[PDB]
């Protein structure tokens, strides 16, 4: 018994690590989306300009 | 001990795919900044020509 609670509590904990990571690899998806849309909002409206 | 191994069992299953999770996001992080690399030029080769 104490080694079986032992080895899931280590585990649950190196889950929480897990998840925390997958959040901020998300956030930086989410930042680097927005960049992306600003350049692309940016190039097309100089497109009218120019044209 | 049944239910200490029990509920081991499924944490596991759970963190293998919490650390399955790791890869895609993050292979999605290295495909992001290429449409970015991708991105930049598109705007370079327009502007030294349409001047």
């Amino acid at each position: 018994r104490a080694t079986a609670i032992e080895r899931a509590d280590q585990l649950a904990k190196s889950a929480v690590a897990q998840e925390k990571a997958l959040k901020r690899a998300e956030e930086r998806a989410q930042q680097l989306r927005a960049r992306l849309d600003a350049m692309q909002e940016a190039q097309d409206q100089v497109r009218r300009d120019h044209e």
